[PDB]
């Protein structure tokens, strides 16, 4: 279950973040298949609450109130229509699984869910499924408010309410049964895997129970006797008496130690330095490469208030954030996600932004807007679509590229200018500094000449961009100065030119 069942090659997944499932599938097509990506990952397309106050935020599909599979990116007969086109062109998907809760306490009831669907959260009803009183936590937890209230106590995490969402009774075989039952019923229809979301909350030994109880996937696409995939969410920054070492054996881990390091490193903050990065990874005390999942930011703490807070870095600053999701995608380290945002207006009031509720763009009355493609390849409409950047999408084949290639031909220059190889397939040259860098190093790469795959790419036999000369002592000069509106270079062995 740590296999993340890739495909041809590919090695990265996106999160498309709030797309209906009509628009992941065309961008798996005309996008996502020819440039490489691994697959995509979705948000939980399980029935969930309609909130309104405030109007129909992201958050809202984090509470679920059935495991029927009408939510607001699409229906059921969406949702299949999408896996099967994006697996035809060999895009893995991936599944947001919420079943730590259902929705909040005082939900209240009536029809407010994404099917229509009546239930009562007052009474702890869910017809739908079905579920009842019986079937939560309530008994187990001890505080007061029986919310969540000191994270010191590993019981109250995973037994509390995660502040106020119905705790699922876990234990129950009757509620891993329905678990698992939702998960199976989309594995049988060709999805490769899961994030299993709020996993901190959740014990490792109901977890296990319930990925025991996993089919193989499809063998439409997937070889006899493969996997889901899983990673975890959990969260640890040290400190906390909860560690991913107790997930860890279950399936992949997210390691948020990853971009909230690589966040204030690339800001400079605390007085850490580019420099220090050499031994990047294991080294700097992350969970072991084969157990991680790595990405620079994800839904939560792009609103800076998750792990990492202020030093995460988002679409919100390009110039810092090309540079660190292309590190993340050149070095080996972890299995690596690449986020996709939607923008919103931003109102920071007491460093908060009151405004970090709001849902995707959408028509008022809440139904989310198809994504518009610009003719120079962008998007429209608040879709950010990070991954659709040329500096991003060349290096999500950069890491293509160099694939199992080991971290090779390492420099800096003490301070904030590094650079390094991977195996003879790939160098990357970074400029954080505020002066120029300028140097000849060994790339460790044949001679010849490459096309800078961050400034452009190779088209027929020439380079759009920048482009670099390997002696064939594999030595070459670089310059990149600091005014540079890109201060970082990539090339690999698929950006060459013939001889
Ligand atoms: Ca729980
Ligand atoms: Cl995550």
């Amino acid at each position: 279950q740590h296999n993340p069942n890739t495909r041809d090659g590919r090695t990265a997944i996106v999160h498309l973040f709030e797309w209906r499932w009509a628009d992941i599938a065309a961008e798996c097509e005309r996008f996502l298949g020819p440039k490489g990506f691994a697959g995509v990952q979705i948000s939980p397309p399980n029935e969930h609450i309609l909130v309104s106050s405030p109007w129909r935020p992201w958050w809202q599909r984090y509470q679920p109130i059935s495991y029927n599979l009408c939510s607001r990116s699409g229906g059921e007969n969406e949702l299949r229509d999408m896996i099967t086109r994006c697996n035809n062109v060999g895009v893995n998907v991936y599944v947001d699984a919420v079943i730590n809760h259902m929705c909040g306490a005082g939900g209240g009831e009536g029809t407010h869910s994404s099917c229509g669907s009546w239930f009562n959260a007052n009474n702890k009803d869910f017809p739908s499924v079905p579920y009842s009183n019986l079937d939560f936590n309530d008994g187990k937890c001890k505080t007061g408010s029986g919310n969540i209230e000191n994270y010191g106590d590993p019981y109250q995490v995973r037994d509390c309410r995660l502040v106020g969402l119905l705790d699922l009774a876990l234990e129950k075989d009757y509620v891993r049964g329905k678990v698992a039952d939702f998960m199976n019923k989309l594995i049988d229809m060709g999805v490769a895997g899961f994030r299993v979301d709020a996993c901190k909350h959740m014990w490792p030994g109901d977890l296990d129970n319930v990925y025991r109880r996993l089919n193989n996937l499809n063998t439409k696409w997937f070889p006899g006797g493969s996997r889901p995939f899983i990673f975890q969410e959990v969260i640890d920054l040290g400190g906390e008496p909860i560690t991913t070492g107790e997930y860890v054996g279950l399936g992949r881990v997210t390691e948020f130690k990853y971009g909230a390091r690589l966040g204030e490193l690339f800001r400079k903050w605390n007085g850490q330095k580019l420099s220090y990065t050499k031994n990047w990874g294991e080294g700097w005390g992350f969970m072991a490469d084969g157990n991680a999942v790595v990405f620079t930011d994800n839904h939560d703490n792009q609103r800076g208030h998750g792990a990492g807070g202020a030093s995460i870095l988002t679409f919100w600053d390009p110039r810092l954030y090309k540079m660190a999701v292309g590190y993340m995608l050149a070095h080996p380290y972890g299995f690596t996600r690449v986020m996709s945002s939607y923008s919103w207006d931003r109102n920071f009031v007491n460093g908060k932004d009151e405004n970090d509720w709001i849902g995707p763009p959408s028509n008022g009355d809440g139904s989310t807007k198809p994504v518009p493609i610009n003719p120079d390849q962008t998007c429209g409409d608040g879709w950010v679509c990070e991954h659709r950047w040329r500096q991003i999408m060349n290096m999500v084949q950069f890491r293509n590229v160099v694939n199992g290639q080991p971290h090779a031909n390492w420099w800096d220059n003490g301070n904030n200018q590094v650079a390094f190889g991977r195996g003879n397939r790939g160098f990357i040259v970074f400029n954080n500094d505020d002066w120029a860098l300028d140097v000849t190093l060994n790339t460790g790469l044949p001679g010849g000449t490459y096309c800078d795959v961050i400034s452009g790419n190779k088209d027929g036999g020439s380079c759009t961009g920048k482009q670099i000369t390997v002696g064939g002592d594999g030595r070459a000069h670089f310059y990149i100065n600091n005014s540079e509106e890109d201060p970082f270079i990539a090339i690999h062995a698929d950006s060459k030119l013939h001889h």
